[PDB]
């Protein structure tokens, strides 16, 4: 039993809700919140910009030190950093950005990072400003993640479409 509330159950391990991931994280304080990161951990917009803003830019400060030490992530890769005021940890995961021409096959590799964590609050990888089809992202999530994932979908219209079209 966990404290996530109001989710629709899609499969044994995947749950979905129309919610602002920032507000969800502040309420639940999950062990792991997933960020829709880029390889530079530059949290300018989309989910990343919103999460970073909620940390008063502390996420960006920590991220800049991480990159200065380690260099950029790989597309499809991840790193674990602090969750600041939002969660215990933030798993920064880089899905392919279609608006940069990146290979959509890397979306499965991106979701594999979730399997290193028993429970996560997450957005749909590569959705929104990353330019992928969110219906496809949900399919890859369900077919790749085996741990317990609670998906927050900001757009109510998109949420209804994802549920109504889910196979
Ligand atoms: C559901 C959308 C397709 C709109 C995705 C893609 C881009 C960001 N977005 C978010 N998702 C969940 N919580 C969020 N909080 C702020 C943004 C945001």
């Amino acid at each position: 039993v966990n404290s996530f509330s109001g989710y629709l159950k899609l499969t044994d391990n995947v749950y979905i809700k129309n919610a602002d991931i920032v507000e969800e994280a502040k309420k639940v304080k999950p062990t792991v919140v997933v960020n829709a990161a880029n390889v530079y951990l530059k949290h300018g917009g989309g989910v990343a910009g919103a999460l970073n803003k909620a940390t008063n830019n502390a996420m960006q400060v920590e991220s800049d030190d991480y990159i200065a030490t380690n260099g950029p992530l790989k597309v499809g890769g991840s790193c674990v950093l602090s969750g600041h005021n939002l969660a215990k940890h933030c798993l920064h995961v880089v899905g392919p950005n279609v608006n940069k021409g990146e290979d959509i096959q890397l979306l499965k590799s991106a979701y594999e990072n979730f399997n290193q964590h028993e429970v996560l609050l997450a957005p749909l990888l590569s959705a929104g400003i990353f330019g992928a089809d969110p219906i496809h992202s949900l399919r890859v999530c369900v077919d790749t993640v085996r741990t317990n994932v609670y998906l927050a979908v900001f757009d109510k219209n998109l949420y209804d479409k994802l549920v109504s079209s889910f196979l």
